[PDB]
Protein backbone atom coordinates (compact mmCIF):
# COMPACT_ATOMS: atom_id res chain seq x y z
CA UNK A 1 0.00 0.00 0.00
CA UNK A 2 2.96 2.36 0.50
CA UNK A 3 4.65 3.42 -2.72
CA UNK A 4 8.34 3.19 -1.83
CA UNK A 5 9.30 4.84 -5.11
CA UNK A 6 7.35 7.96 -4.10
CA UNK A 7 8.89 7.80 -0.63
CA UNK A 8 12.45 7.65 -2.02
CA UNK A 9 11.75 10.60 -4.30
CA UNK A 10 10.43 12.55 -1.31
CA UNK A 11 6.76 12.89 -2.31
CA UNK A 12 5.12 14.88 0.52
CA UNK A 13 1.74 13.15 -0.03
CA UNK A 14 3.15 9.62 0.24
CA UNK A 15 5.20 10.71 3.26
CA UNK A 16 2.15 12.23 4.90
CA UNK A 17 0.32 8.98 4.17
CA UNK A 18 2.96 7.05 6.11
CA UNK A 19 2.85 9.57 8.96
CA UNK A 20 -0.91 9.07 9.27
CA UNK A 21 -0.77 5.27 9.05
CA UNK A 22 1.76 5.24 11.92
CA UNK A 23 -0.81 6.98 14.11
CA UNK A 24 -3.57 4.36 13.71
CA UNK A 25 -4.66 1.94 16.46
CA UNK A 26 -4.38 -0.87 13.89
CA UNK A 27 -0.72 -0.05 13.23
CA UNK A 28 0.41 -0.02 16.85
CA UNK A 29 -1.23 -3.38 17.49
CA UNK A 30 0.42 -5.07 14.49
CA UNK A 31 1.82 -8.57 15.25
CA UNK A 32 5.56 -8.61 15.96
CA UNK A 33 8.13 -11.43 15.77
CA UNK A 34 9.59 -12.56 19.09
CA UNK A 35 13.09 -13.81 19.97
CA UNK A 36 11.35 -17.17 20.47
CA UNK A 37 10.09 -17.06 16.89
CA UNK A 38 13.72 -16.71 15.79
CA UNK A 39 14.91 -19.60 17.94
CA UNK A 40 12.16 -21.59 16.27
CA UNK A 41 12.75 -20.40 12.65
CA UNK A 42 16.54 -20.95 12.83
CA UNK A 43 16.30 -24.66 13.71
CA UNK A 44 15.95 -25.17 9.96
CA UNK A 45 18.64 -22.99 8.50
CA UNK A 46 17.83 -23.84 4.90
CA UNK A 47 14.23 -22.72 5.36
CA UNK A 48 15.26 -19.64 7.34
CA UNK A 49 17.66 -18.46 4.65
CA UNK A 50 15.08 -19.09 1.89
CA UNK A 51 12.14 -17.57 3.79
CA UNK A 52 14.04 -14.49 4.93
CA UNK A 53 15.73 -14.20 1.50
CA UNK A 54 19.39 -14.00 2.46
CA UNK A 55 21.80 -13.80 -0.46
CA UNK A 56 23.66 -17.12 -0.72
CA UNK A 57 25.98 -16.32 -3.62
CA UNK A 58 28.28 -13.40 -4.30
CA UNK A 59 26.90 -11.02 -6.94
CA UNK A 60 30.10 -10.01 -8.76
CA UNK A 61 33.70 -11.18 -8.93
CA UNK A 62 34.75 -7.65 -8.03
CA UNK A 63 32.90 -8.16 -4.71
CA UNK A 64 34.30 -11.69 -4.18
CA UNK A 65 37.84 -10.29 -4.43
CA UNK A 66 37.12 -7.63 -1.79
CA UNK A 67 35.98 -9.24 1.49
CA UNK A 68 34.70 -6.99 4.26
CA UNK A 69 34.55 -7.66 8.00
CA UNK A 70 31.80 -6.38 10.25
CA UNK A 71 31.67 -6.04 14.02
CA UNK A 72 28.10 -5.65 15.29
CA UNK A 73 27.38 -4.70 18.87
CA UNK A 74 23.79 -5.47 19.91
CA UNK A 75 21.67 -5.91 23.02
CA UNK A 76 18.02 -6.04 21.97
CA UNK A 77 15.51 -5.85 19.08
CA UNK A 78 16.07 -9.13 17.25
CA UNK A 79 13.94 -8.14 14.24
CA UNK A 80 16.06 -5.06 13.55
CA UNK A 81 19.18 -7.18 13.78
CA UNK A 82 17.84 -9.74 11.30
CA UNK A 83 16.83 -6.92 8.90
CA UNK A 84 20.25 -5.31 9.24
CA UNK A 85 22.10 -8.62 8.82
CA UNK A 86 20.03 -9.56 5.77
CA UNK A 87 20.70 -6.16 4.19
CA UNK A 88 24.47 -6.46 4.51
CA UNK A 89 24.95 -10.23 4.26
CA UNK A 90 27.28 -11.65 1.63
CA UNK A 91 28.89 -15.09 1.62
CA UNK A 92 32.38 -13.64 1.05
CA UNK A 93 32.28 -11.24 4.05
CA UNK A 94 32.70 -11.89 7.80
CA UNK A 95 30.31 -11.00 10.62
CA UNK A 96 31.12 -10.97 14.34
CA UNK A 97 28.19 -10.23 16.62
CA UNK A 98 28.79 -9.02 20.15
CA UNK A 99 25.75 -9.63 22.34
CA UNK A 100 25.65 -7.66 25.57
CA UNK A 101 26.26 -9.96 28.51
CA UNK A 102 23.22 -8.33 30.20
CA UNK A 103 20.90 -9.06 27.27
CA UNK A 104 17.84 -11.32 27.78
CA UNK A 105 18.51 -15.05 27.60
CA UNK A 106 16.02 -15.43 24.75
CA UNK A 107 17.64 -12.65 22.73
CA UNK A 108 21.09 -14.28 23.09
CA UNK A 109 19.74 -17.68 22.09
CA UNK A 110 18.08 -16.03 19.05
CA UNK A 111 21.29 -14.40 17.97
CA UNK A 112 23.15 -17.74 18.30
CA UNK A 113 20.38 -19.32 16.23
CA UNK A 114 20.85 -16.87 13.37
CA UNK A 115 24.62 -17.20 13.54
CA UNK A 116 24.53 -21.02 13.42
CA UNK A 117 22.97 -20.71 9.95
CA UNK A 118 26.05 -19.11 8.41
CA UNK A 119 29.67 -20.21 8.34
CA UNK A 120 30.76 -16.55 8.26
CA UNK A 121 28.45 -15.14 10.96
CA UNK A 122 29.33 -15.88 14.61
CA UNK A 123 29.06 -14.57 18.16
CA UNK A 124 32.14 -12.84 19.65
CA UNK A 125 34.24 -15.33 21.65
CA UNK A 126 34.16 -13.00 24.65
CA UNK A 127 31.13 -10.99 25.74
CA UNK A 128 31.23 -7.75 27.75
CA UNK A 129 28.53 -6.33 29.94
CA UNK A 130 28.20 -3.00 28.18
CA UNK A 131 27.53 0.03 30.33
CA UNK A 132 26.42 3.12 28.39
CA UNK A 133 29.35 5.51 27.72
CA UNK A 134 31.91 3.20 29.27
CA UNK A 135 35.05 1.47 28.06
CA UNK A 136 33.15 -1.85 27.72
CA UNK A 137 31.49 -0.45 24.59
CA UNK A 138 34.98 -0.05 23.03
CA UNK A 139 35.96 -3.39 24.52
CA UNK A 140 33.08 -5.08 22.64
CA UNK A 141 34.51 -3.88 19.28
CA UNK A 142 38.04 -4.95 20.28
CA UNK A 143 36.74 -8.41 21.11
CA UNK A 144 35.26 -8.70 17.62
CA UNK A 145 38.42 -7.22 16.10
CA UNK A 146 40.43 -9.92 17.81
CA UNK A 147 38.20 -12.76 16.50
CA UNK A 148 38.03 -11.41 12.98
CA UNK A 149 41.75 -10.74 12.60
CA UNK A 150 42.49 -14.32 13.70
CA UNK A 151 39.84 -16.10 11.67
CA UNK A 152 40.81 -14.85 8.21
CA UNK A 153 43.84 -13.16 6.63
CA UNK A 154 42.18 -11.85 3.48
CA UNK A 155 39.48 -9.34 4.45
CA UNK A 156 40.26 -5.75 3.47
CA UNK A 157 38.38 -3.45 5.81
CA UNK A 158 36.53 -3.64 9.11
CA UNK A 159 33.33 -1.68 9.62
CA UNK A 160 31.71 -1.55 13.07
CA UNK A 161 27.98 -1.35 13.46
CA UNK A 162 25.30 -1.33 16.10
CA UNK A 163 21.95 -3.10 16.09
CA UNK A 164 20.00 -0.02 14.90
CA UNK A 165 22.16 0.86 11.88
CA UNK A 166 21.22 0.35 8.26
CA UNK A 167 23.26 0.53 5.06
CA UNK A 168 22.47 3.25 2.54
CA UNK A 169 24.77 1.76 -0.13
CA UNK A 170 24.94 -1.74 -1.67
CA UNK A 171 27.84 -4.08 -0.92
CA UNK A 172 29.17 -3.31 -4.39
CA UNK A 173 29.06 0.47 -3.79
CA UNK A 174 30.74 0.01 -0.38
CA UNK A 175 33.50 -2.08 -1.94
CA UNK A 176 34.02 0.63 -4.58
CA UNK A 177 34.23 3.41 -1.98
CA UNK A 178 36.71 1.29 -0.02
CA UNK A 179 38.82 0.67 -3.14
CA UNK A 180 38.78 4.46 -3.53
CA UNK A 181 40.24 4.81 -0.03
CA UNK A 182 43.54 3.17 -1.17
CA UNK A 183 44.62 1.57 2.13
CA UNK A 184 43.58 4.64 4.09
CA UNK A 185 41.15 4.52 7.01
CA UNK A 186 38.07 6.69 7.17
CA UNK A 187 36.39 8.01 10.30
CA UNK A 188 35.66 11.33 11.95
CA UNK A 189 38.67 12.92 13.58
CA UNK A 190 38.66 16.56 14.53
CA UNK A 191 40.39 18.92 16.94
CA UNK A 192 39.26 18.25 20.50
CA UNK A 193 36.64 20.89 21.43
CA UNK A 194 37.17 22.28 24.99
CA UNK A 195 33.69 21.19 26.11
CA UNK A 196 34.54 17.51 25.69
CA UNK A 197 37.54 17.66 28.04
CA UNK A 198 35.69 16.93 31.28
CA UNK A 199 35.09 13.51 29.71
CA UNK A 200 38.72 12.43 29.91
CA UNK A 201 40.40 14.84 32.35
CA UNK A 202 38.53 13.05 35.16
CA UNK A 203 38.23 9.46 36.35
CA UNK A 204 34.82 7.84 35.87
CA UNK A 205 33.52 4.75 37.69
CA UNK A 206 30.48 2.51 37.32
CA UNK A 207 28.12 3.07 40.25
CA UNK A 208 24.94 0.96 40.21
CA UNK A 209 25.02 0.09 36.52
CA UNK A 210 25.78 3.76 35.80
CA UNK A 211 29.02 5.48 34.78
CA UNK A 212 29.71 8.42 37.14
CA UNK A 213 32.34 11.19 37.55
CA UNK A 214 34.48 10.49 40.61
CA UNK A 215 36.14 13.90 40.43
CA UNK A 216 39.62 12.37 40.49
CA UNK A 217 42.05 14.11 38.13
CA UNK A 218 43.62 11.81 35.50
CA UNK A 219 47.28 11.86 34.41
CA UNK A 220 47.87 13.33 30.94
CA UNK A 221 47.38 10.82 28.11
CA UNK A 222 50.48 8.73 27.23
CA UNK A 223 50.78 10.34 23.77
CA UNK A 224 53.00 12.74 21.85
CA UNK A 225 50.14 13.75 19.54
CA UNK A 226 46.88 15.45 20.64
CA UNK A 227 43.63 13.73 21.51
CA UNK A 228 41.11 14.06 18.66
CA UNK A 229 37.36 14.01 18.78
CA UNK A 230 35.18 11.74 16.67
CA UNK A 231 32.61 8.97 16.88
CA UNK A 232 32.31 5.31 17.88
CA UNK A 233 32.03 4.42 14.16
CA UNK A 234 34.87 3.68 11.80
CA UNK A 235 36.02 2.09 8.60
CA UNK A 236 39.54 0.72 8.96
CA UNK A 237 41.94 -1.60 7.16
CA UNK A 238 42.94 -5.03 8.38
CA UNK A 239 46.49 -3.77 8.83
CA UNK A 240 45.18 -1.10 11.17
CA UNK A 241 43.35 -3.73 13.19
CA UNK A 242 46.53 -5.74 13.47
CA UNK A 243 48.65 -2.82 14.58
CA UNK A 244 46.15 -1.69 17.17
CA UNK A 245 45.85 -5.17 18.64
CA UNK A 246 49.62 -5.60 19.06
CA UNK A 247 51.27 -2.17 19.35
CA UNK A 248 52.45 -1.34 22.89
CA UNK A 249 51.91 2.44 22.83
CA UNK A 250 48.36 1.95 21.53
CA UNK A 251 47.83 -0.48 24.42
CA UNK A 252 48.94 2.08 27.01
CA UNK A 253 46.60 4.63 25.45
CA UNK A 254 43.75 2.16 25.73
CA UNK A 255 44.50 1.24 29.31
CA UNK A 256 44.64 4.94 30.14
CA UNK A 257 41.25 5.36 28.34
CA UNK A 258 39.39 2.76 30.45
CA UNK A 259 38.21 5.13 33.16
CA UNK A 260 37.06 7.96 30.85
CA UNK A 261 33.58 8.98 29.67
CA UNK A 262 32.60 7.78 26.16
CA UNK A 263 36.18 6.75 25.20
CA UNK A 264 34.74 5.52 21.87
CA UNK A 265 34.34 9.13 20.87
CA UNK A 266 38.02 10.03 21.00
CA UNK A 267 39.94 6.75 21.00
CA UNK A 268 39.59 5.95 17.31
CA UNK A 269 39.72 9.61 16.25
CA UNK A 270 43.02 9.89 18.15
CA UNK A 271 44.80 6.72 17.04
CA UNK A 272 44.01 7.68 13.44
CA UNK A 273 46.45 10.60 13.80
CA UNK A 274 49.42 8.75 15.31
CA UNK A 275 52.34 8.39 12.87
CA UNK A 276 53.06 4.76 11.90
CA UNK A 277 49.46 3.69 12.48
CA UNK A 278 48.59 2.04 9.13
CA UNK A 279 46.13 4.13 7.12
CA UNK A 280 46.46 7.12 9.52
CA UNK A 281 46.54 10.86 8.59
CA UNK A 282 49.03 13.44 9.88
CA UNK A 283 47.97 15.29 13.02
CA UNK A 284 48.01 18.63 11.18
CA UNK A 285 44.45 20.05 11.39
CA UNK A 286 44.43 20.46 7.64
CA UNK A 287 43.58 16.72 7.50
CA UNK A 288 40.72 16.89 10.05
CA UNK A 289 37.60 15.01 8.91
CA UNK A 290 34.14 16.05 10.09
CA UNK A 291 31.23 13.59 10.47
CA UNK A 292 29.82 14.87 7.14
CA UNK A 293 33.17 14.59 5.27
CA UNK A 294 33.95 11.10 6.57
CA UNK A 295 31.92 8.24 5.05
CA UNK A 296 31.61 6.00 8.11
CA UNK A 297 28.13 6.98 9.39
CA UNK A 298 25.39 9.45 8.61
CA UNK A 299 23.79 10.65 11.87
CA UNK A 300 21.50 13.63 12.51
CA UNK A 301 22.00 15.54 15.74
CA UNK A 302 18.92 17.47 16.92
CA UNK A 303 20.67 20.76 17.65
CA UNK A 304 22.26 20.82 14.15
CA UNK A 305 19.11 20.11 12.10
CA UNK A 306 17.62 22.95 10.12
CA UNK A 307 17.44 24.80 6.83
CA UNK A 308 20.21 23.33 4.66
CA UNK A 309 20.10 26.30 2.27
CA UNK A 310 20.72 28.47 5.34
CA UNK A 311 23.75 26.72 6.80
CA UNK A 312 22.36 23.59 8.49
CA UNK A 313 24.40 20.45 7.71
CA UNK A 314 21.19 18.51 7.09
CA UNK A 315 17.39 18.91 7.24
CA UNK A 316 15.15 18.25 10.26
CA UNK A 317 14.32 14.75 11.50
CA UNK A 318 11.06 13.11 10.32
CA UNK A 319 11.07 10.28 12.86
CA UNK A 320 11.62 11.12 16.50
CA UNK A 321 14.60 12.08 18.56
CA UNK A 322 16.11 9.76 21.14
CA UNK A 323 18.81 11.40 23.24
CA UNK A 324 19.21 14.10 20.60
CA UNK A 325 19.76 11.62 17.75
CA UNK A 326 17.25 11.37 14.94
CA UNK A 327 15.58 8.00 14.59
CA UNK A 328 14.70 8.16 10.88
CA UNK A 329 11.20 8.49 9.51
CA UNK A 330 10.27 7.82 5.90
CA UNK A 331 10.52 11.56 5.28
CA UNK A 332 14.27 11.49 5.94
CA UNK A 333 15.24 8.94 3.28
CA UNK A 334 15.22 10.98 0.08
CA UNK A 335 17.87 13.42 1.21
CA UNK A 336 19.81 10.78 3.14
CA UNK A 337 20.31 8.67 0.00
CA UNK A 338 22.10 11.42 -1.95
CA UNK A 339 24.86 11.46 0.74
CA UNK A 340 28.13 9.48 0.40
CA UNK A 341 28.14 7.67 3.78
CA UNK A 342 27.98 3.87 3.86
CA UNK A 343 25.60 3.43 6.81
CA UNK A 344 23.10 5.57 8.72
CA UNK A 345 21.97 5.59 12.35
CA UNK A 346 19.42 5.28 13.93
CA UNK A 347 16.51 3.30 12.53
CA UNK A 348 13.75 1.54 14.55
CA UNK A 349 11.00 -0.90 13.49
CA UNK A 350 9.01 0.34 16.53
CA UNK A 351 9.03 3.94 15.29
CA UNK A 352 8.95 3.78 11.49
CA UNK A 353 9.26 0.36 9.84
CA UNK A 354 8.29 1.97 6.53
CA UNK A 355 11.62 3.79 6.37
CA UNK A 356 13.43 0.45 6.76
CA UNK A 357 11.16 -1.33 4.32
CA UNK A 358 11.64 1.20 1.50
CA UNK A 359 15.36 1.43 2.10
CA UNK A 360 15.58 -2.38 2.27
CA UNK A 361 13.67 -2.78 -1.02
CA UNK A 362 15.54 -0.04 -2.83
CA UNK A 363 18.92 -1.58 -1.92
CA UNK A 364 17.94 -5.13 -2.89
CA UNK A 365 16.53 -3.86 -6.21
CA UNK A 366 19.58 -1.70 -6.85
CA UNK A 367 21.95 -4.61 -6.07
CA UNK A 368 20.22 -7.15 -8.29
CA UNK A 369 21.19 -5.03 -11.33
C1 LIG B 1 7.71 -23.00 14.98
O1 LIG B 1 6.97 -22.30 14.00
C2 LIG B 1 5.96 -22.99 13.30
C3 LIG B 1 5.31 -21.95 12.39
O2 LIG B 1 4.67 -21.01 13.22
C4 LIG B 1 4.41 -19.80 12.49
O3 LIG B 1 5.56 -19.00 12.30
C5 LIG B 1 6.18 -18.68 13.53
C6 LIG B 1 7.54 -18.02 13.30
C7 LIG B 1 5.23 -17.82 14.37
O4 LIG B 1 4.96 -16.61 13.71
C8 LIG B 1 3.94 -18.59 14.60
O5 LIG B 1 3.00 -17.81 15.32
C9 LIG B 1 3.36 -19.00 13.26
O6 LIG B 1 2.18 -19.75 13.46
C10 LIG B 1 4.93 -23.57 14.27
O7 LIG B 1 4.00 -24.35 13.56
C11 LIG B 1 2.66 -23.85 13.77
O8 LIG B 1 2.11 -24.28 14.99
C12 LIG B 1 0.86 -23.68 15.28
C13 LIG B 1 0.39 -24.16 16.66
O9 LIG B 1 0.28 -25.56 16.66
C14 LIG B 1 -0.16 -24.04 14.21
O10 LIG B 1 -1.36 -23.33 14.43
C15 LIG B 1 0.35 -23.70 12.82
O11 LIG B 1 -0.51 -24.24 11.85
C16 LIG B 1 1.75 -24.26 12.61
N1 LIG B 1 2.24 -23.76 11.35
C17 LIG B 1 3.04 -24.49 10.58
C18 LIG B 1 3.69 -23.79 9.42
O12 LIG B 1 3.25 -25.68 10.79
C19 LIG B 1 5.65 -24.43 15.30
O13 LIG B 1 4.79 -24.92 16.31
C20 LIG B 1 6.77 -23.66 15.99
N2 LIG B 1 7.46 -24.63 16.81
C21 LIG B 1 7.88 -24.41 18.05
C22 LIG B 1 8.69 -25.51 18.67
O14 LIG B 1 7.66 -23.37 18.67
O1 LIG C 1 22.70 -1.74 27.60
C1 LIG C 1 23.24 -1.52 26.51
C2 LIG C 1 23.07 -0.31 25.84
C3 LIG C 1 23.80 -0.07 24.68
N1 LIG C 1 24.48 -1.10 24.09
C4 LIG C 1 25.16 -0.93 22.79
O2 LIG C 1 25.99 0.22 22.75
C5 LIG C 1 25.99 0.76 21.44
C6 LIG C 1 25.56 2.21 21.51
O3 LIG C 1 24.23 2.27 22.01
P1 LIG C 1 23.35 3.56 21.65
O4 LIG C 1 23.58 3.95 20.24
O5 LIG C 1 21.92 3.37 21.95
O6 LIG C 1 23.92 4.68 22.65
P2 LIG C 1 23.61 6.21 22.29
O7 LIG C 1 22.92 6.24 20.98
O8 LIG C 1 22.69 6.75 23.31
O9 LIG C 1 24.88 6.97 22.21
C7 LIG C 1 25.00 -0.06 20.62
O10 LIG C 1 25.75 -0.96 19.85
C8 LIG C 1 24.18 -0.82 21.64
O11 LIG C 1 23.76 -2.10 21.20
C9 LIG C 1 24.65 -2.30 24.74
O12 LIG C 1 25.35 -3.20 24.27
N2 LIG C 1 24.02 -2.51 25.95
C1 LIG D 1 4.37 4.27 -7.44
O1 LIG D 1 4.69 5.59 -7.84
C2 LIG D 1 5.48 5.62 -9.01
C3 LIG D 1 6.10 7.00 -9.26
O2 LIG D 1 5.13 8.02 -9.19
C4 LIG D 1 4.63 5.14 -10.18
O3 LIG D 1 5.31 5.26 -11.42
C5 LIG D 1 4.30 3.68 -9.92
O4 LIG D 1 3.46 3.21 -10.95
C6 LIG D 1 3.64 3.51 -8.55
N1 LIG D 1 3.58 2.09 -8.23
C7 LIG D 1 2.42 1.45 -8.07
C8 LIG D 1 2.45 -0.05 -8.15
O5 LIG D 1 1.35 2.03 -7.86
NA1 LIG E 1 28.12 -19.47 12.50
Amino acid sequence: NVNCTKILQGDPEEIQKVKLEILTVQFKKRPRWTPHDYINMTRDCASFIRTRKYIVEPLTKEEVGFPIAYSIVVHHKIEMLDRLLRAIYMPQNFYCIHVDRKAEESFLAAVQGIASCFDNVFVASQLESVVYASWTRVKADLNCMKDLYRMNANWKYLINLSGMDFPIKTNLEIVRKLKCSTGENNLETEKMPPNKEERWKKRYAVVDGKLTNTGIVKAPPPLKTPLFSGSAYFVVTREYVGYVLENENIQKLMEWAQDTYSPDEFLWATIQRIPEVPGSFPSSNKYDLSDMNAIARFVKWQYFEGDVSNGAPYPPCSGVHVRSVCVFGAGDLSWMLRQHHLFANKFDMDVDPFAIQCLDEHLRRKALE
